[PDB]
């Protein structure tokens, strides 16, 4: 639609910080450690995590909201692809994605 403004970036920071404070965000705060899953980086071609997104927000990496949403969606898509549906990581991804949608709707409403 329209490119992100400085005021949009304040809203992105608020959304990201809300995700980072969520109780079920613990699997996604930092990159997957190869010890957590030895074949992870051979299976997942574009890893993503919230610390990486935080660095990108601080550097003003994102020009459009769709790019920020795409990175967030990678976090959850990676998790559901690698893990079976009974895994605690998978369950966390389901909870946090629905929370992100709720926060995303609020962000778009405030624009
Ligand atoms: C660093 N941090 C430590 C706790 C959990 C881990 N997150 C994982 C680990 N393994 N797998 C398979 C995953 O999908 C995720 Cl999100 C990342």
């Amino acid at each position: 639609l329209t490119p992100l403004t400085e005021k949009d970036y304040e809203g992105l920071k608020r959304v990201l910080r809300s995700l980072q404070a969520h109780k079920m965000a613990w699997p996604f705060l930092e990159p997957v450690d190869p010890n957590d899953a030895p074949d992870y980086y051979g299976v997942i071609k574009e890893p993503m995590d919230l610390a990486t997104m935080e660095e990108r927000v601080q550097r003003r990496y994102y020009e459009k909201l769709t790019e920020f949403v795409a990175d967030m969606t990678k976090i959850f898509d990676n998790c559901r692809y690698y893990n079976p549906s009974d895994s605690p990581f998978y369950q966390c991804a389901e909870v946090l994605e629905s929370f992100f949608v709720q926060k995303l709707k609020g962000f778009k409403a405030s624009r």
